[PDB]
DNA sequence: ATCTACGCGTAGATATATCTACGTTTAACAGTGGCCTTATTAAATGACTTCTCCATGATCTAC
């Protein structure tokens, strides 16, 4: 909430920030970076069990 | 390799930034009826101290 309220221009600290947040997300910082809108939010969606579609 | 200068990493101190939100029931009522025990009985039996312990003087009798 915090990266997301600061500019978005201001870059975000990998190993602080990113790291553990696409690990509890249970996602590879590959498929982050990689996939896109869709793909992403329905593996997020599939993961957390939700009944989202976008 | 060594002396000297300087730019930087870093730790400490400080000001700042954090979007929704609002409107959160207005109305009218908060039982109207009637009763609030009718009968009957208000004990029937028998017992209501049980006992002593008397006071005083005439008389008998022993020393």
């Amino acid at each position: 909430r915090i990266a997301s309220t600061t500019n978005q221009s201001q870059p975000y600290h990998l190993v602080k920030l990113i790291i553990p947040v696409c690990e509890k997300a249970k996602i590879s910082v590959f498929q982050l970076f990689g996939s896109d809108f869709k793909e992403l939010g329905k593996i997020l969606f599939g993961n957390f069990s939700l009944e989202l579609k976008l």
